[PDB]
C-alpha cells in the first residue's frame, strides 16, 4: 500500500479533518442524549443536563427543552431535534479566479454539474472532482440526475446575454461553449443494491438517462437558439466504493457513447510505480487511445484539446481523492459506509458548506406537491435509519434568494414555511409522535454568504 | 385432620410439586418487572436487566426488547409478554395400555369427556378423574359444556370406523360402547357467583343444559346410524370449591336423573375413619342404593357391571383429589382461588401438557366470526384480573394438526395467524396500547408431540 506520486496529501489531510468533525459533531449527540436519558428528572435536572451538555456538545440548551420534562418525560427527542440544528450550524459557520482561467483555456465559459440526489455524491465537487465551486461553477443536483431542461436553459441564456454585454467571462466573439456534465454512480461490490435508487439499482439504466438527459439539453439548447448556438456535454460515472470516475471521451463532435470511456481505477493501478511526469504523460495518451478505440466504442474524429485537457485534469484531481479512500479506509468503504448513512435530510437548494459524503439526503424541490416521491423516499429511508432506534427525524429546509430582487427573501421565508407546513400535514402520524424535527434557514445567492435562521411560524 | 386410607400420597405430591413449578413460573415474572422498573435508563441498563433475568427468570431476554427503551421508555410490557410466552414453553417442555384395558373390561371402546371451558376445570383429567389422555381417551372442552354433536357424530364414525376396518381397541363384534361424558360445575360457598358463568351461575341450569346436549348426541347417533347403534352417557358435576365429584348414575337403559347421583363429598366423610377394602365395599354398595333410590330419583332398573365399575373408579380416584385439596389448601381453595385467577387466554385447541386448575382461560374456536363470544369474555375478565393493574394481556394461540394429512400443517399455521389477526383488529384500542401479547404455536395431533412456534407474520 504505497502513495500515488500525483496524490495531493496536504489536501487529502485537511479534507479528511474537516469530514471528521463534521461527522463528529453530528454524530457525537446519541450518546449525550443515551447518557442524558439516565439522569433522574429530580431539582438538579436542568442544572446537570445543562453542564453535561456545555461538556459534550460544546453548548448549553434552552431552558423551555428541559423546564417542563419532571412531569412531561424527558424530552429527548426535542434535545436531538436542537442539537442536530446545533451541529448543522457549526458546521457552515466552520467551513465560512485560477478555476475561471482554467475553464476558459479549455474553451468553456461556464462548467454546469447536474449529479444525482445520492448523498454518497454530496461530496462530488470538494472531493472527488477537486472543482472549487466559483461564480461560474453550477452544481444542481436532482434524482437520478434527472436534470430539468427548462432551467437549464435559462441559465445559458442569462450567461450568454452576460457575455454578450459586458463579457464578465470573456467576450461573445470568443470560441467557448457552455459546458455541462452529468454524473451518475454505481457500486462495484453491490450493483443490484447499492446502485442508482431512482433506476432500480441498474447501473446501465442510470447511464442511459443521464446521457438521454443531456442529448435532450443540447438539443433544446440547439432549437431554441439560432446561428448555430450549441454547448459541450460530459457524462461521468462514480463508483460509490471507491470514489473513482469513469469519464466519457466525447468524439470530435462532441457525441457520447456509453462504452467509450477511461477509467480511473486502472489509471491508478497502471501509473501507481511511475513518477509524476510519466503518470501525466500516460493519461494523456490513455484519453486518447480510448477515444480512438473502435468495436463499440467507435467515435468519429478525436475531442479538442480543451476537452482532452479538462478531463485529463479531472482524472489526476480524482487520483487524490482515490488516495484518500485507500488511505482512509484501506481501498474501499466500510460496509456501514456503502449504503445509507445520512445524519439529516436537506429540502430545498441545499448547503454548499458541507459537501461531505454521505452525510444528507438531498431532495430538490420547490414544492412537496411537485416532488412529494423525494420526501417519500427519504422518508422512507431514514425509517430504517433513525426510526428504527426511536430516534426523530432532522430536516433543515434550506434556501437561496438572489438579494439584487426587491423583495426576495420575504417570498424565500415564505415559501419556507409552506414548505416546513406542507411536510408537517404530511406524514402527519409522524408529527404527531414529535418524531420530525426542523430548521428553516435562509441564504444570499452569492457564495460565502451568512446563513440566515427563519422562525417555524 | 387425617389421611383417608384410598389416598394416592405420592401422586398427590408429585400433582402438587408440578402444580406448584408451573405457577411459580407464571408467577414470578410480575416482581422481576417490577424491580426492572426502578432500574435507570443509562449505559448500563441492558447489561442490568440481562443479568437480572438471568437470575430470576432463568433466562436472558432478546436486545430488540431493551435497545432502544432509553427513548422509548421502559418495555415492561414487551417483558411481561415475552416473559410470559417463556413460561409457558417452559412449562410444556418440563411436562414433555392399561387405560385401555380397564375402558375395555368396563364395556367401552373409547371415553370422550367433554367438560366446561371454566379455568378451575382445566385439571379435571390429570387431577379430579385421574385419568390419562390415551388414544381413546378425548376431552374436548366448550363454554357451558355445550359440547358440539356434529363432531362428536364425527369422531364415533371415525373409531366405529377403525373397529369394523381393523379392530384397533377390539373387533366390532364386542359389545362395547362410545362413552360419552359431561361435566358441569358449581361452587358450595358462592352458587349465585361462583357457578357456571355461560349459565348466570345456576347450578340446575347447567345440569340441565348438559344433559339435554347428552340426551341430544344420543338420539342424533341413534338416528343417523341403523342396526340399534348407541351410546352410553355419563354426568358429572364438580364442585370446584372442594373438587369433589357427583356422578349421576344411569338407570338399566342408561338414562339420567338429575337427581339420582352419589356424592363424593358424603362418600369421603363415610369412608375416612374406615379401612380400604371396607371403603371399597361401601362406595361399591353405595352406587347401588343411589341407583336403586326411589323419589324423584325413580329409575328402571340398575346400572349394568361396566357401568358400576367405572363409576366406582372414577369415585376413588376423586378420593385422592379431595384428600389433595385437604392437605393442601385445608379442605377449601382460597378466596383469591374460588373465583377467576388465570394468568393468559388460551385459544384453539389448548394445551395438554398445563392441565392445571384455574391456569388459563380457554377459548375452544377455529374462528373469531363463530365463537367471538368467547373471546370478549375472556377480554372482560382479564381487564378485571390484568389491565387494572396495568399489565397487557397474554394470549396463546395454538393448534393441533394431523401430520398424514398432506398440508395440514401449513393451513393449520394460517389458521393461527388468521386468528391473531382477527383478534388483533377487534380489541384495536387494547392493541395500540400493547396490552395484548401473543405467542402462536402448532403441535402434531399425537400425544406428546413437540410444540412448534410459529411467527406471527
Ligand atoms: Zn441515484
Ligand atoms: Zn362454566
Amino acid at each position: 500500500t504505497c502513495r500515488h506520486p500525483l496524490t495531493d496529501l496536504e489536501a487529502n489531510e485537511q479534507l479528511g479533518r474537516c469530514e471528521d468533525s463534521v461527522k463528529n459533531r453530528f454524530d457525537r449527540v446519541i450518546p449525550f442524549l443515551q447518557v442524558v436519558a439516565g439522569i433522574p428528572l429530580g431539582l438538579d435536572y436542568v442544572t446537570r443536563v445543562q453542564e453535561l451538555a456545555q461538556s459534550s456538545l460544546g453548548h448549553t440548551l434552552p431552558e423551555e427543552l428541559l423546564k417542563d420534562n419532571w412531569i412531561s418525560g424527558h424530552n429527548l427527542k426535542g434535545i436531538f431535534g436542537y442539537a442536530t440544528a446545533k451541529a448543522l450550524t457549526a458546521a457552515t459557520e466552520q467551513f465560512s479566479a485560477s478555476a475561471i482561467g482554467f475553464f476558459l483555456d479549455c474553451g468553456f465559459h461556464a462548467v454546469d454539474i447536474s449529479p444525482c440526489a445520492d448523498g454518497r455524491l454530496k461530496g462530488l465537487l470538494p472531493y472527488i472532482l477537486r472543482l472549487p465551486l466559483t461564480a461560474f461553477t453550477y452544481r444542481k443536483a436532482y434524482a437520478g440526475s434527472m436534470f430539468d431542461i427548462e432551467d437549464d436553459l435559462a441559465q445559458w441564456e442569462k450567461n450568454e446575454l452576460r457575455r454578450y454585454r459586458e463579457g464578465v467571462p470573456n467576450t461573445a466573439d470568443q470560441p467557448t461553449r457552455y459546458l455541462k456534465i452529468a454524473v451518475y454512480h454505481f457500486s462495484t461490490s453491490d450493483p443490484t443494491h447499492s446502485g442508482c435508487a431512482a433506476h432500480g439499482s441498474n447501473d446501465r439504466a442510470a447511464l442511459e438517462a443521464a446521457l438521454t438527459q443531456l442529448m435532450k439539453f443540447r438539443e433544446a439548447v440547439e432549437n431554441a437558439h439560432c446561428c448555430g448556438a450549441s454547448i459541450d456535454i460530459l457524462l461521468i460515472g462514480v463508483d460509490t466504493d471507491t470514489d473513482a470516475i469513469r469519464v466519457h471521451i466525447p468524439d470530435s463532435k462532441g457525441f457520447l457513447n456509453p462504452y467509450r470511456y477511461v477509467d480511473n481505477t486502472v489509471t491508478y493501478a497502471q501509473t501507481l510505480h511511475l513518477a509524476p511526469d510519466e503518470a501525466r504523460v500516460i493519461i494523456h495518451e490513455a484519453i486518447l487511445n480510448a477515444n480512438r478505440s473502435d468495436g463499440w466504442a467507435k467515435g468519429n474524429g478525436v475531442a479538442s484539446e480543451g476537452m482532452r485537457r479538462f478531463i485529463g485534469q479531472l482524472l489526476i484531481n480524482n487520483l487524490s481523492q482515490i488516495d484518500y479512500v485507500v488511505n482512509r479506509h484501506g481501498g474501499r468503504y466500510p460496509p456501514n459506509d456503502i449504503g445509507h448513512a445520512e445524519r439529516y435530510i436537506s429540502v430545498g437548494d441545499g448547503f454548499d458548506e458541507v459537501q461531505i459524503r454521505n452525510l444528507a439526503y438531498y431532495a430538490h424541490l420547490d414544492t412537496v406537491e411537485e416532488n412529494a416521491i423525494d420526501v417519500d423516499v427519504g422518508i422512507k429511508i431514514f425509517t430504517k435509519l433513525n426510526l428504527s432506534r426511536g430516534l426523530p427525524i432532522p430536516i433543515a429546509i434550506h434556501y437561496r434568494y438572489d438579494p439584487n430582487v426587491p423583495g426576495s427573501r420575504e417570498r424565500t421565508v415564505v415559501k419556507a414555511r409552506r414548505i416546513y407546513n406542507a411536510i408537517k400535514e404530511r406524514f402527519s402520524s409522524l408529527d404527531e409522535q414529535n418524531l420530525l424535527q426542523f430548521r428553516l434557514s435562509v441564504q444570499a445567492q452569492d457564495i460565502g454568504s451568512p446563513i440566515e435562521e427563519v422562525a417555524s411560524a
